[PDB]
């Protein structure tokens, strides 16, 4: 049907063609280091550790760790919500995400694992 209108002309875009590299699976898109570095610089932490259960599988999960005082200044719930706000668009793509924020004193106090 063509009752409801919205766009008379065709969509357009702009992308220059230059030598460098082609596309792939997700070597650059969606990665542990991507979310790690992003959160680290975005949240500005001291020590961070990211992990993954190998994307090549039925189940996919990502683990992120952050240790600093910047989180202390903000409420407990604000900490977790902060990490979610950053990867808000990426979150939906993550089948399973798990983050944990703590202080440098607590971590250094008891860091067995």
């Amino acid at each position: 049907m063509k009752g409801s209108s919205h766009h008379h002309h065709h969509h357009s875009s702009g992308a220059s063609l230059v030598p460098r590299g082609s596309e792939g699976a997700a070597t650059m898109e969606l990665s542990a280091d991507y979310l790690r570095e992003k959160l680290r610089q975005d949240l500005e932490a001291e020590h961070v550790e990211v992990e993954d259960t190998t994307l090549n599988r039925c189940a996919t999960s990502f683990r992120v760790l952050v240790v600093s005082a910047k989180f202390e200044g903000k409420p407990l719930l604000q900490r977790h919500r902060l990490v979610n706000e950053c990867l808000a668009e990426e979150l939906p793509h993550i089948h399973a995400f798990e983050q944990k924020t703590l202080t440098p004193e607590q971590w250094t106090r008891q860091r067995r694992e």
